[PDB]
């Protein structure tokens, strides 16, 4: 549960991709050129240049494999920080595409050199250049014009035509709706880039079931043979119709993305996935998040829900989500909590015995806010009381203190004299977030109760009012 | 406004009285003896012994006058502490009696030596050996058997008989009831002491008017001439029918006792009287009071209601009582206030600017309780608030915080987290009451909210509850 710095493994692979990217550009050209310079009915010394290319392609393909494995070993074995995490996902995506492109080029050269190894049909491939999945989507939202892009890959020469537009299809492999969940599934193709953008409009909930989109188009061969070419499935996702389904759906989605048909995954594999989904829930920036799960949070999680083992099993998840899902529902929907938590105002994930030690003998009125370990989704303010001898006191904030969306958590806070100064979680010189005693009113700085008319002086005033 | 120590003037006069007391005992004997040793029809050398006595009597009488004047000059010119105060009142009372007794003896000897100076009627006198006045009495109370004692004074020889019992009569010189206010007004006389005890039962209110009792009996001369002998009036007092009249009546009584038909009195004369009536209101012991008006209180009074002058006028009183009377009504009737004030829990008489300086920069939650200068009869808690920067805040406690006799002032106090530690008024080594920060709960030690079941541990608890 300690974020590392694979900064090397990844900046190394980043440069390779950019280089390979250009290698592929000059190769699609170099190849097509050789194909048009082929004497009708190949000899031998005709094929020296093709065999040399095939050779380079095979070697290149191998590098790509080593890269992939390296990337795959890193997610499964290292706990990556938000940035390194986001980068890995991007590098993996682009390497897969480069790999497929190189593949369609090799098949084409191989169709010539060693025929009879044909039948691979036309060299075409549909790939997802970019997608907004995974994510839990609210029924009725429509995707941006550049959020979901499909790209068509080809060899040097195209020995076929494309009929009709590219079509999107929603799939739920846990079957068996009775209508159409998507609007704007058919799109035409951009010529300069052979791309199709899909600003989808989600018209139906998924009934808390993971879902994937599939794309396909029809290709008409040079012999008038029509074949359909489809893409692999997109990352999973779910559509909900009310913020009541968020948890259940988000859980299903996370379990799926995390394990993906497996029973056991590595700890790193797990939190790397959780981390990603946590920033999506709290709607934070993936690369520079205001507040991502910290090393402390991860350890808290790893201790309270997992044997503290470096291997996580399928069923351990169910209990984890029963509680963790709730904490995330509150952060995602309860007014100002997300913001308050990201500020350091609400600490969050911390146990009893640790809150107590953190508050071991502080001037009375010192409180730290945190999640109740027994009442999932709710906060427990740990503060020091007035009565002597001063002892530590816990209070479970209830759906009535903030009840009536009118009044909000931050209001409730500034209404009780028992809560004087907060132990806020703030970052230091070396990024170091620590505990600095702000004053309830100072920290709640902007969520403060603005005043109208100035403070009264020489008379009497109402208490706490 | 600074209590002195006339301890000398008074211990001097105390010894004299005790001595004179015995002088009078041996004189009543020495005289009667000479009277029975008088040859029928006085000569001259018959009268040498009577003239020598008369001489001693005149000299003695004079001392008594000097004593009285001395006592009278002391009340009017020195601020006496509770003890010295109580003593003065007692010494004055007994000196008056001794003086009257000596007088009846001198008249008798003078009736002989210089007749024609007779006509003074029979040598008898009714005097109040002890009384419970001044005081505001509640209709329906009955006096103890030794609270109101009348004593009959005589000369050496008694040349008369007493008919019937001694009678009490209530008088209101501010006239013009229509019935009988007293029960058990006629009492017989004790032979060994010629005393009559009057355990009066007050059957009627006075309608907020000072009142005095008069006593009288009928004396039948040796010539069958009947004459009534009455006593001077008792100290003033009032009878009330409901704790609604206490103030008005107590005020009337205090003004009367203080000024007694005058327009201007001395400051000392005033507070000496107030002090006495204050201890009566708070029902405290007159000699060793738990908490009498202090030097500070007196100064506060002298500054806020009197020009700070050493002379007090009649009308200045009216405003003084409008406010002071209320403070005393609260101390006398509001549940636990008397006790709380006598403990040091409630400071009491203190102004704004002084409470502020007393609280100049103390840890927040520090409060001192005191009387509101603008809302007579009510308290104003001056405390330090939570909000930063911490400033001093005043709160007027209202008849709803303690409303419902069920809930009481001390309850209200321990219910607000704004009131953490009290600045109690406690006495030091050299009797020195100062300000020592107790903890709200510590000071309210016995008025504390006792608990049933022990303090809860590892769970959550309600706030302030």
């Amino acid at each position: 549960p300690n974020l590392s710095s694979p900064q090397p493994i990844l900046d190394t692979i980043y440069k390779l991709l950019s280089e390979q990217e250009q290698t592929l550009v000059q190769m699609i050209h170099e190849q097509s050129l050789l194909l048009n310079r082929l004497p009708p009915t190949l000899d031998e010394n005709s094929l020296a240049p093709l065999k040399s290319l095939s050779q380079k392609q095979i070697t290149l393909s191998g590098q790509m494999n080593t890269e992939m494995s390296a990337l795959d070993a890193t997610k499964k074995g290292m706990i990556l920080e938000p940035t390194d995490l986001a980068k890995l996902f991007a590098l993996k995506q682009d390497l897969q595409i480069q790999f497929k492109q190189l593949s369609l080029l090799h098949n084409e050269i191989q169709s010539i050199l060693n025929p009879q190894h044909s039948a691979p049909k036309p060299n075409v491939a549909l790939v997802l250049k970019s997608q907004p999945f995974p994510v839990v989507i609210s029924k009725g939202k429509q995707l941006g014009e550049n959020q979901l892009v499909v790209l068509v890959l080809t060899g040097a020469r195209s020995n076929f035509h494309i009929n009709g537009p590219v079509k999107a299809t929603m799939i739920c492999d846990s079957h068996p709706n009775p209508t159409t969940p998507l609007e704007m599934d058919s799109q035409p193709i951009y010529p300069a880039t052979l791309t199709a953008h899909f600003p989808l409009k989600f018209l139906a909930g998924t009934r808390k079931c993971s879902v994937n989109l599939k794309f396909g188009v029809n290709i008409r061969d040079l012999d008038n043979v029509t074949t359909t070419v489809e893409s692999d499935a997109s990352n999973p996702f779910v559509v909900i119709t009310n913020e009541c389904q968020w948890e259940g759906s988000a859980g299903v989605l996370l379990k799926k993305d995390a394990f993906d048909g497996q029973l056991e995954i590595t700890w790193a594999q797990f939190i790397n996935t959780l981390q990603r989904h946590f920033l999506i829930a709290t709607k934070q920036d993936p690369v520079r998040p205001k507040r991502p799960l910290s090393s402390y949070d991860l350890k808290y999680i790893q201790t309270h829900f997992f044997g503290n083992r470096s291997i996580i099993h399928q069923q351990d998840f169910d209990k984890f989500w029963v509680w963790f899902g709730k904490s995330m529902q509150t952060l995602r929907y309860q007014r100002h909590i997300s913001t308050l938590w990201q500020e350091g105002i609400i600490y969050g994930y911390m146990g009893r015995q640790e809150v107590n030690d953190a508050l071991q003998n502080q001037d009375p009125g010192t409180f730290i806010i945190r999640f109740s370990e027994r009442n999932p989704g709710q906060f427990g303010i740990a503060y020091i009381g007035v009565e002597m001898p001063a002892r530590i006191k816990h209070y479970l904030v209830q759906p009535n203190d903030t009840a009536a969306a009118k009044k909000t958590f931050p209001d409730f806070l500034s209404e009780h004299s028992q809560f004087v100064n907060l132990l806020q979680w703030t970052k230091d010189t070396n990024g170091a977030p620590r505990f600095l005693k702000l004053h309830k009113d100072t920290a709640l700085g902007s969520f403060a109760p603005k005043r109208t008319a100035p403070v009264p002086v020489g008379g009497y005033e109402p208490l706490n009012s």
